[PDB]
């Protein structure tokens, strides 16, 4: 489960990479956001705490999603 969960959280960092995103025209807001739950994320893995992974994946994973699809 661990593992599982580091998987899925480097995929969405990288698909959250701002400079591939810059087609999407985001918000400094979400900028930011995404900024701050890649830090999160990081450092979430680097202790394995599992609880701030799961919050940093379904965060990444909202985001993901909101900015890929209709408003």
């Amino acid at each position: 489960q661990h593992q599982a969960l580091v998987d899925q959280l480097h995929e969405l960092i990288a698909n959250t990479d701002l400079n591939k995103l810059s087609y999407l025209n985001l918000d400094a807001f979400q900028k930011r956001d995404i900024l701050a739950a890649h830090y999160i994320a990081k450092s979430a893995i680097r202790t394995k705490n599992l609880d701030q992974m799961t919050k940093a994946k379904q965060r990444l994973e909202s985001i993901y999603n909101s900015i890929s699809n209709p408003l």
